[PDB]
């Protein structure tokens, strides 16, 4: 069950290098649901390292070497065994090519070597799947995982005022932040970093980008100050689009940033409880949660994403329950975060 590649027909909203960006699809025409996904890969925020991600990471810079077809996985299957949650739904694939955290509107021009373009992608799809069927959707649902999953978070209410403003109000528009919620805490051992903390990076990112974060929490914190909008428990209270937020608890790249890798004595094990239970703190208030205690890399398009529980309870049954939550509920629950203090005390974890 492919989903087939399409180049976006306005050929001026493109990859890194100038190639147009583009969607992967796959059709379902019984059914008024969508699903569009944002693929995640880090960054680049600087021509060095820019130049370097050109090198060896191309397919997340440049559309020249895309496959015309790619396989729907986890969320994105179409088979019941493996997505017991939206197999039935339209599903889209959105290639990350704008190593801009889905945030850039700027051009290539003689005074840019590349161009970041994320936020401006994510609006062009919409608007051509307008015409491809998204026009009578119910509910539009905008996921992604790690940079794609904060880019939810950026883009999610511009998707629904770009609705509005065409015509299109019956459009629910709703979102899905996986491994995308981090944390600008203080490293176990600092100035390592490469390149660099990411609240350096970020805005440095946002200059070189031109990137543009949601307008409610632009007013808040101001010029200069928009990278705070790229850290989840800061932009999140602002929006007003229904966003469901799934988190390891001991995210692998929220603990890489951190410096800590891997006998384990007394200082990183405070240092890493603690970590544990400040993301636990900024998930209370957030009512469609699903965040297990879990040193992990894995993500929500994974063949084997049913296996993880929560309290007992799977994700995909967390966001059949949150379905219906939109329309508590008894025996379908929507919070879900683990209270246990160390990685692998849920016996479910990915192994
Ligand atoms: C292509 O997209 C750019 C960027 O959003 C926009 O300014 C331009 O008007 C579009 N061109 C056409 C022909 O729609
Ligand atoms: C690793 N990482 C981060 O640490 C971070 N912090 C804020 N956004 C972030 N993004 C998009 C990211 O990829």
């Amino acid at each position: 069950e492919d989903l087939r590649l399409h180049l976006l027909l306005n050929t001026s909203v493109t990859c890194n290098d100038g190639s147009p960006a583009g969607y992967y699809l796959k059709e379902s025409r019984g059914s008024r649901r969508w699903l569009l996904f944002l693929e995640g890969g880090w960054y680049c925020f600087n021509r060095e390292n820019c130049d370097s991600r050109y090198d060896t990471m191309r397919r997340l810079m440049s559309s020249r070497d895309w496959p015309r077809t790619r396989t729907g996985t986890g969320i994105l299957s179409s088979q019941p065994e493996e997505n017991p949650y939206w197999w039935n739904a339209n599903m889209v694939f959105i290639p990350y090519c704008s190593s801009d955290v889905w945030s850039g509107a700027s051009s290539k021009s003689e005074k840019n070597e590349y161009a970041f373009m994320g936020a401006l992608i994510i609006q062009e799809v919409v608007r051509e799947l307008l015409g491809r069927g998204l026009s009578g959707a119910k509910v539009l649902l905008l996921a992604g995982s790690s940079a794609g999953g904060t880019g939810v978070l950026l883009n999610v209410d511009r998707v629904a005022e770009q609705l509005e403003k065409l015509g299109y109000p019956a459009i629910q528009v709703r979102g899905l932040a996986d491994s995308g919620w981090f944390l600008d805490n203080k490293q176990y051992r600092h100035t390592d970093c490469v390149d660099c903390a990411p609240t350096e990076a970020i805005r440095r990112g946002i200059r070189y980008w031109n990137g543009v974060v949601p307008e409610r929490c632009r007013r808040q914190f101001q010029e200069g100050e928009e990278w705070n909008c790229f850290f989840g428990y800061k932009v999140y209270p602002t929006l007003r689009s229904p966003v469901f937020v799934v988190q390891w608890l001991f995210d692998e790249a929220q603990l890489t940033v951190d410096n800590v890798h891997l006998p384990v004595q007394e200082g990183l094990r405070l240092y890493i409880q603690n970590l544990g239970r400040e993301l636990r703190h900024t998930l209370k208030d957030v009512p469609a949660s699903f965040a297990p205690a879990c040193l992990s890399h894995e993500i929500i398009i994974r063949s084997h994403w049913t296996d993880v529980q929560v309290k007992g309870t799977s994700l995909p049954r967390a966001l059949h329950c949150w379905d219906r939550s939109l329309h508590p509920l008894k025996g379908c629950p929507v919070h879900l975060v683990d209270s246990c203090p160390w990685p692998h005390c849920n016996p479910s974890c990915p192994t």
